[PDB]
C-alpha cells in the first residue's frame, strides 16, 4: 500500500509521455505524489522496440526522487497494444487460438490500427492465453521492480459487438470468470507486498472483482457515461464499501463536462490558457472527492493522460492543510457537507456549485 496521509491531498498520477521525461518532469512528479501510473506507450519514441524498459527507467528515476513513491505498470485485459515488446506482433507469433477472431470468418476483432500496425485483441477464453497474460505482465513486474499494475479495461470484453461477433452471445460471465483468473494468477506472481489496481467502477463493472485486487479506478468520475448526479452517489457508495475491504479507490477527475482529451476545441487553446481553465475548476471536482474521500483513495486531476495534460501542474489545494475528516459526509436534499480538520467542504449536485472551506 503507498503512504496514505491526510494532511494534504492525496495525489494519484496517470500519464505517458512518448520520450524518456526530463529530469524536471520526473522532480515535479515525485513531489506531487506517491502513486504514479506510466500510461501504455511510455517512452515508445525514445525505444521503439522495447519501450517497456523506458518506463522502467522513468519509474526508477521517480523512486529515486521519492523513495516513498509507488509506480504502477500499465497491461490491459483485453487489448494487445503493440507498444512493448511483449505484445509485438502478437496474433503472428502465438497460435490462432490466441487471438480474439471473428467467428465466422476467423480474422482478428481489432482494438484498432496503430499506424498501418494492428492493435489486436487477447482470447480470453483460452486458458494458456490467460497464464501467458499473467506471466508477462508479473514477470515484468518483477524484473523491473514496479509496485504493481494498472489493469486497464477489465470489463470492456463485453461489449456487444464481441460477444455478437466473437465469443459468443453466452460468455459475458465466463469473461468475468477469466479476468478474475487473470488477476489471481498475476496477484501470485508480483504478490501482496505489490498492487494490482484494475478500471473499474463504472456507474460496466463494480466492486466484484475487489475480492481478487487490491483497488480499482474510477475513470468517468463526473465525465463521459457517468455524469449526473445520481452517479455521483452511486460512486461515493462504491467506494465507502472498497473502504471497508481495505481497498484503494482513484478517483480520476476532470474540469467539467466534456473538457477532455477528445474535445478538440478546448485541445486547441494554448496551454497557457488550458491550464487556467483547469487551476479554476478543480474546486467541484475536488469536493466531491473530498465529500467521498476514505483512507486509501486518490485524486487524479489533468484533462487527459499525456504528461502535458495537466496532471504535472502545481494546483495550490493540493498543499493546503486538510487533515482527517471528522465524520462520514452528510446530507440535506442534493446538498453534500463534510468536515476535516482544517477544511469545510460542501457540494450542491443538483447546481453544480461547490465550496471549500480552508480553515
Amino acid at each position: 500500500m503507498p503512504a496514505f496521509s491526510w494532511d494534504t491531498v492525496p495525489v494519484y498520477l496517470h500519464f505517458g509521455s512518448p520520450t524518456k521525461m526530463t529530469n524536471e518532469q520526473v522532480q515535479t512528479a515525485a513531489r506531487l505524489s506517491n502513486f504514479i501510473c506510466l500510461e501504455k506507450a511510455h517512452g515508445r519514441t525514445t525505444d521503439r522496440e522495447h519501450p517497456e524498459r523506458i518506463a522502467a527507467e522513468d519509474a526508477q528515476r521517480i523512486k529515486t526522487a521519492n523513495p516513498d513513491a509507488k509506480v504502477l505498470m500499465y497491461w490491459n485485459t483485453l487489448i494487445a497494444w503493440p507498444f512493448t515488446s511483449y505484445n509485438s506482433d502478437f496474433a503472428e507469433t502465438h497460435p490462432e487460438n490466441w487471438t480474439l477472431r471473428d467467428r465466422s470468418t476467423g480474422e482478428p476483432l481489432l482494438k484498432a490500427m496503430h499506424g498501418s500496425t494492428p492493435v489486436y485483441q487477447y482470447n480470453l477464453l483460452n486458458p494458456d492465453v490467460r497464464k501467458w497474460w499473467a506471466d508477462t505482465i508479473g514477470g515484468a513486474v518483477n524484473e523491473f521492480n514496479f509496485d504493481g499494475v494498472f489493469m486497464d479495461a477489465v470489463s470492456q470484453s463485453k461489449r456487444p459487438l464481441w460477444l455478437q461477433k466473437g465469443w459468443g452471445l453466452d460468455k459475458a460471465d465466463e469473461l468475468d470468470a477469466a479476468a478474475v483468473d487473470m488477476m489471481r494468477q498475476t496477484k501470485a506472481i508480483i504478490g501482496n507486498n505489490r498492487l494490482l489496481i484494475y478500471n473499474g467502477f463504472r456507474s460496466a463493472a463494480g466492486t466484484e472483482f475487489l475480492p481478487y485486487s487490491d483497488g480499482a479506478q474510477i475513470e468517468h468520475f463526473d465525465q463521459l457515461s457517468s455524469i449526473t448526479k445520481e452517479d455521483m452517489v452511486a460512486y461515493w457508495k462504491m467506494a465507502a464499501t472498497a473502504a471497508k475491504d481495505n481497498k484503494i479507490v482513484l478517483y480520476k477527475a476532470w474540469p467539467d463536462h466534456d473538457i477532455n482529451w477528445l474535445n478538440r476545441k478546448f485541445m486547441s487553446q494554448s496551454p497557457a490558457k488550458k491550464e487556467a481553465f483547469a487551476r479554476e475548476k478543480i474546486t467541484y471536482p475536488l469536493a466531491c472527492y473530498l465529500i467521498g474521500a476514505e483512507e486509501n483513495s486518490y485524486f487524479c486531476y489533468g484533462w487527459g493522460y499525456g504528461i502535458d495534460d495537466g496532471q504535472l501542474v502545481d494546483y495550490p489545494e493540493y498543499r493546503k492543510p486538510l487533515g482527517a475528516p471528522k465524520s462520514r459526509a452528510r446530507r440535506t436534499g442534493w446538498i453534500f457537507r463534510r468536515e476535516f480538520e482544517h477544511a469545510n467542504v460542501a457540494v450542491d449536485l443538483e447546481n453544480r456549485k461547490a465550496r471549500i472551506q480552508w480553515l
